[PDB]
């Protein structure tokens, strides 16, 4: 099945959004399942080193019957967050729903609606509650291997296309290359190579181009798996930003997570990011 | 027979607020039984760290005969606490009493009935003893996994409602989900979760619903048992209380559990309270 | 038969009361029983480690051919107790002689006559010589284990009782509990428990109800032994006065007794002290 | 091998400075290792006054894969403490490099360097980057079994040495004699004695030629094992200053210690202390 | 071989100034030997009850190889001694030394030299490392059960007699008499006797011609054995000064002792010493 | 064989100068004996209890062969009393002399002579040293029971008769009176009665015929023996004057007496004389 616009190469920023952690100096999270399978979960983040501590309780439930489904958050902050998944009649067509209710934030409904079919995927985007009708509608085409897309954000109430992105790749066994147009004024490309089962190795580049300001922008990360058990993986940027992470597993169910974010070649500087975290599994 | 609305939902209650060992720094228990049936103790227990040294002896006993159950004890608090259970004529009817007997203070009594039927919960107290008597009393139905029920007080003196509460709950083979409101002001939500027989956790959240004041107050146990005679257990509130415990048993009858009381992100601050208990057994 | 008054929780009152070696940093005790069968003994006490030291040496001897008794003691301060004990009249009544010479101090005598029957017992105290004549007397009864008894003091000279009081005790196989009453109030609650031969254990509370919203001095007691010939035990009060003592028999006739007292919880009161006794037999 | 330097008279120092807590008053630590060798460790201590907390956590591994080692480190005050160690450059040079990371403190880094060959063993230190190196090194030779080493420190911002000390031995089959000379006029002459599996004793005695005014301190200490889970010490100096431990093994796996240190014959003073600590091991 | 001059009832002075424990309040000995020949000792005793705790320790060994001996003991206050003994070529002369060293103070090692014939005892003792050396020589003579000797002080530095001394003793199968003159000033005449292996009783009576009012002060002393682990014994002067000693053995290798001090006369001045050893050996 | 002057009436002067503890309030006497036969013994007695306390030695020896015997004393008032016993050439004839060598008392040298020769005994004391040569002589005859005597003292300076006194008793077998007049002017009469094995009687009456005060005194002595290890004996004179003994063998060789005495014509609180005696024997 072609993937989802939102996964058209996710090997790529897979490899520089998890398993990080040197963004919160502390993490805690909690995972447990039932008989029946309801999930349950705590997570307890630190954004600021020297502040209060962000907790959120979430209950998700799955069911191998036609596809029904219920997500229930509420963290500190009082964000109830809902989710509805269901199909029912017709297979492949989900029916999701996110609310976020809070005495103070205005709520916010979101209606999406993905149809699957062989060589298309299209998915639907429908603003609820506040005046403010936008349909962000995306299109994705699979060709043998060559994967197209492209993102509309059209305004009903302004009348007008608010967002116009465009996205190109091609997927194989182990290499896949892509690139985006965001507004024709933001190219984005990846270069992601796999070795093997033990080590994967990535590239992104935003050459931006616009005659005022072009610059330069690359990324490089690597994914290494000393064994099983292990995971350490490090990216690099021109500016000098070098974070490394370890992720470790301790007794079975239990893994522990180290990252930290040193700067080459600019002495030592009064800056650094470090940060560990501790989830557990039942 | 459904459970007592006061007692509903204790394997929640039991979790964060049994066996902990953190606000006295020392405690000695000695439980002792003589062969008639007459079960003696004491508690030298110590609220203060440098004042007085709190300790109360009692005596009780429980029979299968008629039912004649008496229960009485001294403490240097100079107050005694007496209960008297009986049923007699009609089964199931439990005709409690405490007393709060005190030199100069003047005594409370408060006269309690409980009585049972098949999917019925009824319990009644009166406040006696007293120029401004009250009555309390509390209704649980059962409706065959949904338990729920609610509670009444009735001023003599004012001749009003003085506290409604109403909760709800939900059990089931190894999971329970409860909720409760009193006077739509504060709201409780607690879990409880046996993942199997050697782990247990729970979690509990007060959201005090009011447009004053915001967030939520949410805590979350756990309870793990590496053999029949140990017992570690851990909770963490989202202000960082970590507070830590082991009971041990070290000879057949004698247990000591240890405990701390950490606070994350706060450890220039003496404010970690920490302590110690021997229990003995005859 | 009923015990005698001062023999009323006894077996609670010696409890915490013998064997503590804590108020005398030194004793020399010689037990000698001659041929003859005068049974000789020798004191030696010595209170706070700089000052006087007492000896005090004494010869009794009972008589079962008559019930002839006599007792003469003899004290470093040069006076002299005798003890005679005789009945001779009526299976069921005998009287007690003691006198207190002493070259400076004016000697005293009082004539004790002791009358018990079954379910009944009582007794009388005189005192002659000098002008002070004081009867203190004492009536027990027992209805089928339940002990109660009662104590006054007439003085003759004055008309009226100046000492009044009552105790009611309820024995059993191997628990006492019991209640005496002085003359104001200080009504004393006691409890006494004998677990099994290698550990008793205790209970005394003083209530002190004469000053209404105080304070309430308890004590708690033990008494354990590791083996047939070694004894250990200890004792808690509610000031934190806590008292420990040991006696080992050493050889067979001398045994060797450790005590310490040490006030715990604030331990910067010089109030700990150290005994030691020795006990010789031949 | 010839000993190594700090391994001179190690059994001295292992025997009244190892399991001695009577400082702090607590101490938790839990030592586990993953499925591959990587032994995690945490250590939290508490000093007196119930302040802050000092809590730390290190892995330390020695791959037997060409002799490789490392111990990263890191503590509550954000230090981290790294341990390289290599030796496969000369069969018999051992290379160490130790580094201290921490945003106010100036970083240090440490080399160190052992040449050890039959007959024939030294070290050496280089303290960098600190803009004031200063050379520690030190040499020991033994011939039959007597063993004898020589520290020195040299400096090349003064030109001269600043420390130096003279160590000389006589190891044996289960005593051990000893005396070092520090260039301060410190002359520490220490025995240690092994008389049986179950009871090994230790002296150690300080002079202070410098002044010569009766300034000679001396200490010894004891170590008992009543049986093959348990361990008691007591270390009594000169000043009366008398220390005990007890170490209990509990379940296998866990540890629990209890020691107290007060002054002998001068129970006036708040110098005793009394502490605890636990260990767990997975 | 006649005993030497020092060694001449050696039976009473060792009754009198030998296991009497009334000196030091409390004292603690445990003694050492390694499998090699060497002893070694650690004493801590008390010399007064505002003084420091006194400690020292000494190891000696004593080889049946050609007869070479060390001891040395290195004490608290500065009063080392060390021991060498040897005979070498001729059997029988021993040729000891006896040290002093002192940081401060003036040490003073004496040679002494000790020849043994049949019927004939001459030791020879020289004052060396002193500005004033001395020569104490004492010779010894046996007429088949007279034991007869004198004993003479020369002075190098003067040129005269000091200490001119005399002896003269009638040893026995159970009994043993025996006066000695010095400078005609002090005569004193002994006695020891056995009445059998369970008891000992001796005397020992000083004149002191040189004095008007004379006031010979006798002293009696005794000795008891209860069995094989026990030994009692007291003593008593003229001034009523009657001291007590316990020496029993608790465990094989253990040995407790008591010792107090009556005076007999005056019992309101606090005259009276006391104290407690505790000696081990293993 | 006939009684010695010294002997006459005898049993009565027994029961009034022996075992009468009642004179100094301590006593403490040791008897020892050797194996080949010199008796040794100390005794230590105290004349005033605000006093010194006074011990004198003797070693006295006795042969069965001809007669040699020699005593020798020591005490504290330093007197060297000896006794020297032999016959040699004629039986029963003893030659005894006693000295006391005092360097401040001048000493007093006694040569007694007695000649024992049936119906016929007779007694020569001489006076040596002071310038005062006395001859004491006696003599006694014996008729079938009646026993007379004649004491005279002869002063060899002056050259007449100081003392003059008659004596006459009639022995029998469990009865005997005496009297006897010193200068005309002291008569006294004695009347031993003796009733069985287990008591004895005695009185003694001293007329003092004298014109000028006549009066009376009489003296009535008992002795109660209840058993062989016991003793109890008593005296009254009319003088108010009455006195009890007690003694008791406590061990097998060691004896302890107590005397006691009070009074009738004067009574009172502060008159008493009481005292104890040790006495021990090997």
């Amino acid at each position: 099945s072609p993937p989802v616009y939102s996964d058209i190469s996710r090997n790529i920023n897979d490899l520089l959004n998890k398993d990080f952690y040197h963004a919160t100096p502390a993490a805690f999270d909690v995972q447990t399942t039932t008989a029946n399978g309801i999930k349950f979960s705590l997570k307890a983040k630190q954004p600021v080193k020297d502040g209060p501590l962000s907790t959120n309780v979430e209950a998700k439930l799955n069911d191998k019957q036609t596809g029904l489904g219920l997500t229930q958050g509420w963290s500190n902050t009082n964000n109830l967050q809902t989710k509805l998944e269901f199909a029912n009649l017709t297979p492949g067509l989900k029916n999701e729903l996110i609310t976020s209710l809070t005495p103070g934030v205005a709520k916010s409904a979101v209606l999406n609606t993905t149809f699957t079919q062989p060589f298309f995927t299209a998915r639907g985007a429908f603003d609820l509650c506040l005046k403010s009708p936008t349909f962000v509608g995306d299109l994705t085409m699979a060709h043998e291997g060559i994967v197209g897309g492209a993102e509309f954000g059209y305004d009903i109430s302004a009348g007008s296309i608010s967002r116009y992105a465009m996205a190109l790749s091609y997927f194989a066994k182990d290499y896949s290359l892509g690139a985006t147009l965001n507004n024709e004024q933001i190219t984005t490309v990846d270069f992601f190579q796999n070795v093997n089962a033990f080590l994967q190795v990535g590239a992104k580049a935003t050459m931006n181009c616009k005659l005022p300001n072009s610059n330069v922008n690359i990324e490089f990360a690597t994914r290494y798996l000393p064994d099983a058990s292990s995971q350490v993986k490090a990216k690099v940027s021109d500016s000098g930003i070098v974070t490394l992470a370890y992720k470790q597993l301790l007794r079975p169910g239990v893994t522990l997570g180290v990252g930290s974010s040193f700067d080459a070649l600019k002495l030592s500087e009064p800056v650094h990011k470090l940060g560990w975290s501790l989830s557990f599994d039942a």
